RNA sequence: GGCAAGGGCUUCCCGAAUUGUGGAUAGUUCAAUACUCGAAAAAAUUGGAAGUAGGGUAUGUUGCC
């Protein structure tokens, strides 16, 4: 009853002599001190009692409904109560000693404060631990020889991973559902209560399965179906409801599958995905591009936030030139409520029939997948021979109009997520609605629906009829032009029904208007905080730096901050309208302030172990500094002020980098460099 | 590198019953393991399409002439 340690001891003492490549003989004595040890702590982890102890630090309270993400417990809080359970379930031998004991203590709060697959390597968790210390890896207390000390050292790594990966795990899912939040801009967790969860849980997808879903009888089992696990997503205040793919069938779950068939099963999960599956989503998205590149309806739907910012830009430029002057716009920011949710099945179907209406029943499409061609719309090495190219390999898949459209209508229709009730009986639903988020085929799914949708509901705006800008990245919408015609008939329109054909609800509390009466300073559409009246952007603060995950060397560091500074640096952001250097140069700053104090940061932490080389470091700050020059004379496609821009480069480089030892030889460099003659 | 110890691995047995400071026999080898940098010819540009010599870091390296 809430034990920490279920496995045993023989399956635990497996479990790390595997992970350290130790293949003890039959009468090996080394291991007996752990047997002990282990002992020792299950019999400290059977007298606790966990339940008194979470009311007691943590403390019992109502599961709030109203604001439904309060009831999380702040890490800094969960960080403490794990160091409890350890100092009770860890003698000092498990510790290995005072110092150790600090240290360890020490890479339990990194370890958990990580979140959303970021990882510590194990040689940086694990570094100034004494092995020492430790006396029972080994029957003697003294090192002696080189082989005694090798296998110490590969037992300890060993007993420190599971510390981490089997036990510290083991603790936070006993009291707490860990859960990565829907935001993209923070990657941390959420730590949610386990108690408190189920009644989440049990009240939103009750709620939701009213609408949305329809139970099925357990007789459904039987039959092969695309399979989720429904899953819930808080995104900053509500549930957004998600079905992860099992890899697995439907008569096979719950749960048994041990020999070996669990992997025979993930090994055809696999191989749907590769030879179906995403093949399918190639020719959906192949299809969808012939209709973007035909009709300017098609292309007024974007897909990434970047596009959206250069589609206003090329509007910008273009009463620019027509006027010489941006006259009063127009704006209209909408967006549609639970769009994946609301979406229109049977419409959904013929629009993906649509596309293949004008070529025969069976077309016989070719797909062979490249990572260097699946969305678009250098040194790709096919034609393998003796000389270049040389289980699982590369061929090319041939699938039908009639398989393509039978597994489209399987993903949308079919497709039945599970619910596991508190006793434990499975509860399987189908789909009374749209497609379930979370599967392949669903994203493209409402790109083709919605793109299909703004083409044919908004005719009028696309016959000339010119002289202004739609643009929908997913869900949300908008409108921007200085005729009051054009701005009443789409606002006319989304005070009907039209839309609603599809499964496209207007979100009427969320929507955003900018006319002559209601006069805005900014608005922020998605990601971006677009300035009224001028058109000129500036990005919000959205993006962080992945750096922690995986970066540990100077090669692999600047490696990233490279290609992340280069990549957002785009076009949209040095856009000067010949007045104006502040709203780049600041712009600039922001980027090249953050990414040089991020190496900074990490510089400490890894100098200690790697070797700095300055001259490399000056050549990414060179490298950098250029991109941004070459790519402000650009995009304006004139430079009053690039002198002025390089000159704010060098003034931030110099301040950021004028404390340390190592950084003077980048400040004497970076004042020599200069563009003009 | 010589001498003196002691040890690790491998094998057998005695205890325990998810609670080992127990005994014995032969073989083997006892200072490095992991990580990160990284040269020198005829010049670059580059290190995952996975790098020597030689460095750095963490954990370590018996007493005695």
């Amino acid at each position: 009853h809430m034990e920490m340690i279920r496995p045993s001891i023989q399956t635990i003492l497996q479990d790390i002599l595997s992970f350290s490549g130790l293949n003890p003989g039959r009468s090996s004595k080394r291991y007996r001190g752990f047997k002990s040890l282990l002992s020792r702590i299950i019999a400290n982890d059977k007298k606790c009692r966990y339940d008194i102890l979470y009311a007691k630090f943590i403390g019992t309270s109502k599961c709030n409904f109203a604001n439904v993400v309060s009831n999380k417990t702040e890490i800094s809080q969960v960080i403490q109560f794990v160091l409890l359970v350890l100092g009770k379930l860890l003698p000092l031998d498990a510790w290995g000693g005072v110092s150790n004991k600090k240290i360890i203590k020490d890479r339990v709060v990194d370890f958990l404060l990580l979140g959303a697959n970021e990882k510590i390597h194990m040689d940086d968790l694990f570094r100034g631990i004494r092995l020492k210390d430790f006396k029972w890896l080994g029957r003697a207390h003294q090192i002696s020889s080189k082989q005694d000390f090798e296998l110490r050292t590969a037992f300890l790594k060993g007993y420190l991973w599971w510390l981490f990966e089997h036990l510290l795990k083991n603790i936070l899912r006993s009291f707490w559902y860990i859960t990565e939040t829907s935001s993209i801009v923070s990657l941390e967790l959420n730590y949610f209560p386990q108690y408190l969860w189920k009644e989440l849980y049990e009240s939103w997808v009750s709620k939701y399965a009213k609408n949305n879903l329809v139970k099925m009888p357990s007789k459904i089992q039987r039959e092969q179906l695309p399979c989720g696990k429904i899953k819930l997503i808080p995104k900053r205040s509500s549930f957004r409801v998600i079905c992860v793919p099992i890899k697995r069938s439907l008569k096979l779950l719950n749960k048994k599958l041990e020999l070996d068939t669990l992997e025979k099963e993930k090994r055809e999960f696999e191989r749907y995905r590769k030879e179906v599956l995403s093949p399918v989503g190639q020719i959906l998205r192949l299809k969808l591009s012939k209709l973007r590149d035909t009709y300017e309806s098609y292309r007024a739907s974007v897909h990434s936030s970047s596009d959206v910012a250069e589609k206003i830009s090329d509007y910008r430029d273009s009463l620019l030139t027509r006027f010489g002057e941006i006259p009063k716009l127009f704006i209209l920011k909408f967006d549609m409520k639970e769009c994946y949710d609301r979406l229109s099945q049977p419409v959904l179907m013929k629009k993906l029939e649509e596309l293949f209406e004008n070529q025969d029943n069976k077309t016989s499409y070719y797909v062979r997948y490249y990572a260097q061609l699946d969305a678009s719309h250098h040194n790709l090495n096919i034609l393998s021979s003796s000389r270049h190219l040389s289980v699982d390999k590369t061929k090319t898949i041939a699938l039908q109009k009639g398989n393509i459209l039978e597994v489209c209508r399987s993903q949308i229709y079919d497709v039945v997520g599970s619910v596991k009730d508190a006793r434990g009986n499975l509860h399987l639903y189908k789909r009374k609605r749209g497609v379930f988020q979370g599967f392949s085929l669903s994203s493209i799914f409402c790109d083709i629906l919605y793109s299909a949708m703004v083409h044919d509901c908004f005719q009028f705006l696309w016959k000339s009829k010119q002289d202004f800008l739609f643009v929908r990245l997913v869900d949300d919408f908008l409108l921007v032009t200085p005729d009051s015609n054009i701005y009443d008939q789409v606002h006319n329109i989304l005070s009907g029904k039209i839309l609603e054909s599809y499964g496209a609800f207007v979100n009427k509390d969320k929507t955003v208007v900018v006319n002559q009466t209601t006069t805005k300073p900014s608005i922020d559409f998605v990601g971006l905080e677009v300035n009224t009246t001028d058109l000129s952007i500036k990005r919000n603060s959205g993006s962080i730096s992945l750096v922690t995950t995986n970066f540990r060397t100077f090669k692999t560091l600047v490696k990233y901050l490279k290609t992340f500074y280069q990549l957002n640096l785009e076009g949209f952001l040095l856009d000067c309208s010949f007045g104006v250097l502040e709203n780049v140069l600041e712009n600039m700053g922001s980027l090249l302030r953050l990414v040089l104090r991020e190496f900074k940061t990490k510089f400490t932490s890894i100098v200690k172990y790697d070797t700095f080389h300055c001259y490399k470091f000056i050549k990414f700050l060179y490298d950098i500094s250029n991109y941004t020059i070459v790519k402000y004379v650009e995009t304006n496609s004139d430079w009053d002020g690039a002198p002025e821009l390089l000159n704010c480069i060098k003034q931030i480089i110099v301040k950021e980098f004028s404390s340390f030892e190592s950084y003077s030889e980048i400040v004497e460099w970076v004042q020599t460099l200069n563009i003009v003659d």
